[PDB]
């Protein structure tokens, strides 16, 4: 009976998750704490990760835009200071990947990191920080100088502190960069950002997908040919897992439908539908509920864990596909994804979502939000659905 498609539900859910993190995530000494137990207690106060530092700026910016709460605007400023004063290396323009007690632990320059930095700065401009328009331009320049490969229409992934790149090429940083470029466009109105987002979408969801039977594989060589073996022996790596990730197929479907809002071009929706339909067919657990984490190129599930962000990205995609297409089967997907998530993944005692469950929907431990997780994916999905329903 709960109406998962109502603004009432979505706004309340976002506010429940904000109540988990706020104000306990704020470190008055600098930035945010990045490791939280189920009950909100901090289990590692000293280790910090660029992906959390940036995602928490998104959390609070999108919440301020929705609710107007002054404490949330203050937290956007606090979070951006940490990104600019502690992560950022003024000598190179790069950003520390991880810190331990404000000392740089890993200074590797990850494109994935810069996507999140671009997103945090775009959020800063959206909340009225006019200086963020320049920080966005500085980040664009840094990306063009080192990461962009015009010949392929895609960014390289990973360089050391002197900008020496590895040969690895990855869809995931490009996917988040498409997302960041859309945010940058929404914040600044600059056409270059929207157009770069479109180029990235075309190259990944059409050209690269063609090499893997119509779905987006994660890992590639330096010539952007598929690397079928990368991390086969470390398949649960956090950013570079092995196998097709249904969550990334649906996340792309969402990004293509956001592009379709701003760009008039025929190919976006049919590609979005192909990615979403195949991904959920292959990965939905019809017995226990929920989308599984990974499947191999033969279709066989290779990781049946149920992750928070997979469900979230998929319901956001389903809502966008439903509204654009008028196909009610997409709202049925939306409803079943939420029914699963509400029953198993959302913590009704403390708020926010569990990170993952095993295939039997059991908890592994009490580490709700380790470094990298801020419920940016779950609140972000709700903010996105709020763009297509009456509020
Ligand atoms: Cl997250």
């Amino acid at each position: 009976s709960l109406d998962f498609r109502s603004a009432d539900f979505l706004r309340t859910h976002i506010s429940d998750t904000m109540a988990f993190y706020h104000p306990r995530c704020i470190d008055s000494a600098g930035g945010f704490f990045h490791y939280f137990r189920d009950d909100g207690s901090i289990y590692n106060a000293t280790h910090r990760h660029l992906v959390s530092s940036t995602r928490f700026v998104f959390n609070y910016a999108m919440a301020y835009l929705q609710f107007g709460t002054a404490e949330y605007l203050d937290a956007v400023h606090h979070g951006l200071s940490y990104v600019r004063d502690v992560h950022r290396n003024p000598a190179t323009g790069g950003y520390a990947w991880t810190l331990c007690d404000d000392r740089v632990e890993d200074d590797t320059n990850h494109c994935y990191g810069l996507a999140f930095v671009m997103l945090a700065y775009s959020c800063g401009l959206k909340v009225g920080i006019k200086q963020a328009r320049e920080w966005m331009d500085e980040t664009w320049c840094l990306l063009e100088r080192h990461f962009w490969d015009a010949e392929y229409g895609l960014y390289k992934d990973e360089a050391d502190a002197q900008w020496n790149f590895t040969r690895y090429r990855g869809q995931n940083a490009n996917m988040h960069m498409c997302e960041a470029m859309l945010a940058a466009y929404e914040a600044s109105g600059e056409q270059r950002y929207l157009e770069r987002a479109l180029v990235l979408a075309d190259r990944i969801t059409r050209r690269q997908a063609a090499k893997a039977d119509g779905l987006v594989w994660e890992h590639y060589d330096m010539r952007w040919e598929v690397d079928w073996d990368y991390n086969r022996d470390n398949p649960k790596h956090l950013f570079r897992p092995w196998g097709f990730q249904p969550g990334h197929q649906t996340e792309w479907a969402k990004l293509l439908l956001i592009l379709d809002r701003y760009i008039e071009v025929e190919w976006l929706v049919p590609v979005a539908r192909s990615l979403f339909d195949v991904a959920v067919a292959r990965s939905w657990d019809a017995v226990r509920g929920g989308l599984c984490y990974g499947f191999a190129p033969d279709g066989t599930i290779c990781d049946d864990d149920k992750y928070f962000w997979v469900q979230a990205e998929s319901l956001a995609a389903a809502a966008l596909l439903a509204t654009r297409s008028g196909d009610e089967r997409y709202w049925q997907w939306y409803d079943r994804l939420w029914a699963y998530a509400w029953q198993h993944m959302v913590d009704h005692r403390y708020g926010a979502w569990y990170r993952l469950l095993d295939g039997d929907n059991r908890k592994y431990n009490d580490e709700k939000s380790p470094a990298g997780k801020t419920d940016y994916h779950t609140m972000g999905a709700c903010h996105e659905v709020l763009n297509v329903v009456w509020t």
